[PDB]
């Protein structure tokens, strides 16, 4: 059902589903299998920020992900999202843990989406969260997501003893929906930036963090924790 | 039930609840009967230009009502909108008619929401509509409202052959709540601006146009058409 | 001596150094000859849109210029510009006649960059012009660029009766130089807008306009008029 | 000679020239006799942040500034600027030190101006330094001020060892003139942010910091180090 344009922090190498055999961001347009990827080094318990930028111009989705050490992962892909997506959407954040577990706190979300026409008439959306409140009217939480009184997006469970469990899926949607093209508009762009948070003490942390567009009603699919990253109902 | 705070675009003089005997603007806190007017001179059929102001730190709230050859009419009203509003809101467009009618037609609608804490920690909520469609996902429309294909948001019934009706009242709000204070925050400010066009041939036009901020829930208030603007129960 | 980078609305086929026969929009990286072109269609005496996008995480200059009715032209080109610009620069708009002639009649301009580190870490530069004053102290006016009463950017020579005259060249540069990279900047971005509105009686509109990004000391090259657009000494 | 609007994070109580009996914030026009203060609880070496907000509507100067465990003092005056100030100016940020001293470190500064005429023509300016660098070539740095390579800017002359030294002054402006009212301006609003961290091991911090507006080329006044904080020639 859902259509699904993400960027995924994607921390567990599943070489059985497409993915290369380290941890590495994506960019998936319709499938958990990325169109693109890069080697990513996720920094166990530091706090790491994505960027994703997108112009209907030169229709390039590109993503950076990044840490204060400086180490980042670039992935860009070239894309249409006119073709891809509906023209109304919803974004959102996801994460995932399967066998193995990581926290994916959420620190701040930011989100721009602009539709220029012609002639000094854009409609635009933009939120910025630095600071999430536990009652937070204005996002859609799915799933194992919790808003904490800490002011963090806890995507999947954590338990109190601030452990992340495993098999947890959740997802945290803007409550309006965008309009992320239209198609009299002459740039339609959007960007994102978020930060997180991924600690682990597993043997290995999985399953990572996408920031996603989709259909205004878009849930997460059945049994989508894991490595599909609550994002996809299955690896196709 | 609804609180109500609101920047209304009064033209009609209804001097038996409150208003001047001009038509006016003014700052409404949960009471048609303004705190604070100031005298505007409606321009019939002229693009008009509102834009509003607060913030938490003066707690003044402003607002200034433009055309293009340079009236404009501004009023500022001390207040606390922490004790006013709760915290979370929608924020939106109300207007009506009455026995007098008016095309209260909107063509382009901002707003900012700005919540700084400390410490480069800020929530921001800024939309900005320069062109409505007819299908626009992101507002809730309220009795009469429509958009229509022109761009325009017509918040008021107007005729097929382009002619206003009375008796009409409509809001739109923007679908995603506001959370337009919070205790911990340093700064709360919000902006609003938006144009219209105010034409009439009748005797007299009526009733006018309001930005407000209410209760996520905000609804229409049985009978609020005419002099009440679409915002109150009744003129107390 | 300067560096430049730039895109051109390019209104005259000089097919001698490059140009395609047709008016065309191109990116120039240090040299006129633009390394990509795109076929565009000058709407005589109509304001038209230009809209300049970069980013340093897709490493693509976009450029789109449109009309009113919608025709648009785009042309994009993959570029590392920190590999050439310098890290500070000017920004500014240029525009040119020759033998042949046009208004270069810039009636907005708006500009934003970013350098985003980490970590929550942003340096900005925007600027908006939506009207041009006839003192503008925060613009560097070059050659035969005037900034006048009505509010516009005349970048070429408008005789008193409205015409425009050739051989002129007339550039404004933001009075501000602008840190476009650093290499610590995981996105270093920008974006730029204007609008123009390029009128000839003339059997042929020449030459055009170009955004471009220059050293901060950058002057109009000698003898820049016509197809050089007031950013090259030569057409190499 | 200069014209100044400044907002004083004032440190040290000058009984003698108009301080209170305290550390105090204060609106300064045209004198550093404050036209209204409110008492300040300095946090020695803890990072503050100050907002600094207008507009012609309300005419209201305000400035809140706030410590992250949320102590914060707030001043409002009712100020019309366009009376005050020319049309365009330079806005910067002072510090000084006398007999007693602080770091005045600052390290981070935005600011936003913006002019709404009639009618979606809005001039705007907005900078944002979160890092400031070494060469800082969109700053005039005045005085003892210095951008460091740790990104921050130091107004005042601090010791190799980390320590600040006396009858200092120093300032920073943004290099491009700001148009800070027009008189066909229906909106002229600005805010400004900075963040700071005044240290200091002295019996008593001093001498402060402020966010100034003045005349384009305004210069430190002779003798302005200690009470006058780098604004004006003398205690009128
Ligand atoms: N380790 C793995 N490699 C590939 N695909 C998987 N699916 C689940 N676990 C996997
Ligand atoms: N003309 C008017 N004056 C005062 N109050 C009113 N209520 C309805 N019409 C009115
Ligand atoms: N018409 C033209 N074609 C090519 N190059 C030129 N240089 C000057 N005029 C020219
Ligand atoms: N301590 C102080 N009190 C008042 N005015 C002053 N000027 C210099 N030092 C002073
Ligand atoms: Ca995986
Ligand atoms: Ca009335
Ligand atoms: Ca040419
Ligand atoms: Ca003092
Ligand atoms: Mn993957
Ligand atoms: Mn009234
Ligand atoms: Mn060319
Ligand atoms: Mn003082």
């Amino acid at each position: 059902a859902d259509t699904i344009v993400a960027v995924e922090l994607d921390t567990y190498p599943n070489t059985d589903i497409g993915d290369p055999s380290y941890p590495h961001i994506g960019i998936d347009i319709k499938s958990v299998r990325s169109k693109k990827t890069a080697k990513w080094n996720m920094q166990n318990g530091k706090v790491g920020t994505a960027h994703i930028i997108y112009n209907s111009v030169g229709k390039r989705l590109s993503a950076v992900v990044s840490y204060p050490n400086g180490d980042s992962a670039t992935v860009s892909y070239d894309v249409d999202l006119d073709n891809v997506l509906p023209e109304w959407v919803r974004v959102g954040l996801s994460a995932s843990t399967g066998l193995y577990k990581e926290t994916n706190t959420i620190l701040s979300w930011s989100f721009t989406s602009k539709l220029k026409s012609n002639s000094h008439e854009t409609n635009a959306l933009h939120f910025m969260f630095n600071q999430f409140s536990k009652d937070q009217k204005d996002l859609i939480l799915q799933g194992d997501a919790t808003t904490g009184t800490e002011g963090n997006l806890r995507l999947t469970r954590v338990s109190s003893n601030g452990s992340p469990q495993g098999s947890s899926v959740g997802r945290a949607l803007f409550y309006a929906p965008v309009h992320i093209w239209e198609s009299s508009a002459v740039v339609a762009s959007f960007e994102a930036t978020f930060t997180f948070l991924i600690k682990s003490p597993d043997s290995h942390p999985a399953d990572g963090i996408a920031f996603f567009i989709s259909n205004i009603d878009s849930s997460i699919p059945s049994g989508s924790t894991g490595r599909l990253l609550g994002l996809f109902p299955d690896a196709n």
